[PDB]
């Protein structure tokens, strides 16, 4: 931990997000939501589409030394 810090009764496990009471804690685990099942392995990259996944595996971790084999 670079940044100093005050001492809050809650923090976030997820992300250094920490707030004083505890069920607005809660409220912020929120930003951690997601509404598209397809999600990227590589990165950070989700789609709500079969395809649109499939695609983007290639489109950008497609040149990339993956397989053992080629
Ligand atoms: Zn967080
Ligand atoms: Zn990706």
């Amino acid at each position: 931990g670079s940044s100093g810090s005050s001492g809050h009764p809650e923090k976030c496990s997820e992300c250094s997000y920490s707030c004083s009471s505890k069920a607005a804690l809660r409220i912020h685990e929120r930003i951690h939501c997601t509404d598209r099942p397809f999600k990227c392995n590589y990165c950070s990259f989700d789609t709500k589409q079969p395809s649109n996944l499939s695609k983007h595996m290639k489109k950008f971790h497609g040149d990339m030394s993956g397989p053992s084999s080629g």
